């Protein structure tokens, strides 16, 4: 359908759009034919009426459609194509060994990842901090990678889901961010970009949740659900404990090394491990590599326990112009910060709140991280040896450990870790890593 | 309060503005700090929400100030400053003898019109066939007409309102035009810039209205009045038929001359005069001129039947320049047609329906109007001796007289007059002139 002041007044009066209709004004919005004030109308319009499920499956379809959508049919892969998404976490570093898990066991990840923009943190940030790491493969390396491999991390090819850029533009100008229908297409829209055949969403719930309340968080996957499977894409999604850093790391360099310690078993985090598994299995389900949550967690512990899951992460590494004895000699490669220096509460008792956002934050002005999007960002900083919810701190037990540049960049680092980290009498009371999963 | 974006956040929870708020928003609008989808959003918001009585208020005083405000203080003025204002309509030339009626009893009508830019006419344009009128007199000038005559017509002086200008543009782009509280704050707003002390507002109802139901234009005429009477201007509203042309005449000259034929006594459409009569009575009550229906009509008809009425029309036309005898000698002055030919119903009958839309447009299209809103006008064409609804229609009674430039020209006209007269085998029930008068 043509005028798309139209089309507002349809969607306005609470008709619903037609495909042909949104594909038109999703286009429009890429190729500028349609205005500012046209977006923000529309946009308000669906705040309040909201949008039925074939079209919040059109809007990101339309969407995912604006841009570049990966096909790996030439490829001849004789495996299914999987990937993990989310919506950022404090030391969320799940996806650098979710990749080679899921690759050992007979899966492809083409995760085109976005660089980390602010306080969330970002993957590709991590991945840079191995000297050499290439993020922008040409297409045909990055096929390369995924057959040879099974799996690469590179940044986006910024043709994925144009129409994105300019709607959420206008949306966070106009107060039309807050809506699930906009949000979950928006969110789906360059993951579905890459072609995949199953997908996981990862909904983090808590003090550190895209979503305020966990009825929010559980609304938003229900609706990713929806619309991803109304993709053709077979997806889950997970509630996942947002309530702490996830790994015991908060960095970039830093999160990297426990990465590679969680996949030669030198060390894993209780709770990162479970959030990590249990996303793996839905990606091993949905692929159609394991049919019960047993065979699943009896493959990904064997690789896990075998080695090669470290392998896969190696070779990955080595492909994208890393160090090929990565996996090995990460210490020798791997920015060591300047000062690393331990900070204790100045009262014992037990850790009964974290604000992650304060933490993802100070990372940020600590330096690992983009303050104005463009600035470099130091990749030895970060946190180390953090504290669990429920850990008592005493003279002897640090809130966590600070790998700053310099002495007033760990003093600025100590009262932020110090001030996001509320102590108690008590020790609360313990919550699941892993809430619900929502599918079918 | 600043930040747009939390203001529109503010309306959109269903949250009400303060006055500091909307001006400041109106204003951004004025000054481009604020963006068309900012706009458009906020708009869209209140189009879902409406707006309270005094957020009603505030709009529309916050968009007259956004401009000038005229102010009579200084001219030590011992009379009331009251105008009359309009939704529009075809044959509309009521406004010729307000102004002269009202001036004669006491009044003082600043009358600031605008262009006619499309269909409805235009009464700026009826005024330009005059040889040698001036609409746009300098302020000095223009107050000195009002003081001297007591009544004057001249186009805008582009700095009425501007908020409003930005405002209507975004809102006919994005579907938030038909909004009661954006139209009654859009309407008042020019009108109050005047500095006016009593209102009266003319809602035109039926076939040819700004409001497609009866109900719509009752619920705009209950708006205007509640929030003029909130802006200090003692305002009243009337509902008044529009199911056919008002006067006799639709066109530009051939409309003036009605209007001073009515002045003369010379002829008088019973309709017209009904309308014309039933406005003045308004003012004259608001202005506190007369204080019974019965004392104004006792006013206004002696000034009508004493010569008063032509007489202050006739200085108002030379003190803008125009002819000095043009009162008594119109005939020599205003331009008549090339063309003057009547036209006949192709069967007879009576007239039961009238398309007094497709009936303005004609005129448009025959040169009476302006059709890219900068192309010249014919001031000859127009119809006359319309045929009223109830009318029989036979060999001797013609729909109207076209006065065209040419055949063609009158050609088109004939077919048009046709088209939009509907004629039956009885004639229909009569309508009310003057439906009902909102007030208090």
């Amino acid at each position: 359908l043509f005028l798309a002041q139209e089309i507002i007044r349809k969607k306005r009066d609470g008709h619903a759009l037609s495909d042909e209709e949104i594909r038109f004004f999703i286009n429009g919005i890429r190729d500028n034919t349609i205005s500012e004030g046209q977006i923000a109308a529309l946009a308000m319009t669906i705040f309040f009426h909201d949008m039925t499920m074939p079209e919040r499956v059109s809007l990101t379809m339309a969407m995912r459609d604006s841009g570049t959508v990966l096909d790996w049919k030439s490829l001849h892969l004789n495996g299914p194509i999987v990937d993990k998404h989310s919506t950022g976490g404090v030391g969320d570093v799940t996806s650098l060994m979710l990749g080679p898990m899921v690759a050992a066991c007979g899966g492809y990840i083409p995760m085109i990842s976005g660089r980390g923009l602010g306080h969330t943190g970002g993957t590709l940030d991590k991945l840079e901090s191995i000297p050499g790491f290439d993020i922008f493969p040409d297409d045909n390396r990055f096929r390369e990678i995924i057959k040879d491999v099974g799996v690469a991390i590179i940044g986006q090819t910024s043709s994925l889901a144009p129409a994105d850029k300019r709607f959420y533009a206008t949306r966070d100008i106009t107060a039309t961010v807050d809506s699930i229908p906009l949000i979950t297409a928006s969110i789906l829209a360059k993951k579905l970009a890459e072609g995949l055949d199953a997908l996981v969403m990862d909904v983090k719930v808590g003090s550190g949740a895209f979503m305020p309340t966990y009825e929010l968080s559980e609304a938003l996957a229900e609706a990713i659900v929806g619309v991803a499977n109304g993709a053709g894409v077979r997806t889950t999604a997970l509630l996942t404990d947002m309530n702490q850093v996830l790994a015991s790391s908060a960095g970039n360099a830093v999160e990297v090394r426990e990465a590679v310690q969680f996949l030669t078993g030198e060390y894993r985090n209780p709770r990162l491990f479970d959030v990590t598994m249990a996303l793996c299995v839905e990606m091993l389900i949905s692929g159609k590599l394991a049919k019960d949550d047993a065979e699943a967690r009896a493959k990904l512990q064997a690789v896990l326990d075998n080695g090669k899951a470290a392998e896969v992460f190696g070779r990955m590494v080595a492909a994208q112009k890393g160090p090929t004895d990565f996996v090995e000699n990460y210490a020798k490669y791997l920015p060591t910060a300047m000062l690393t220096k331990a900070v204790y509460a100045d009262t014992e008792g037990f850790v009964s709140e974290m604000d992650t956002r304060a933490l993802g934050m100070a990372v940020v002005a600590m330096g690992g991280g983009r303050r104005q999007a463009s600035d470099t960002i130091d990749y030895s900083v970060g946190f180390t040896d953090m504290a669990r919810l429920g850990d008592q701190v005493d003279g002897q037990r640090p809130l966590a450990v600070i790998h700053a540049k310099d002495e007033n960049n760990w003093q600025e680092a100590a009262k932020a870790v110090k001030a996001a980290i509320k102590l108690a009498d008590k020790a609360p009371e313990s919550t699941p890593t892993v809430y619900r999963r929502i599918s079918e």
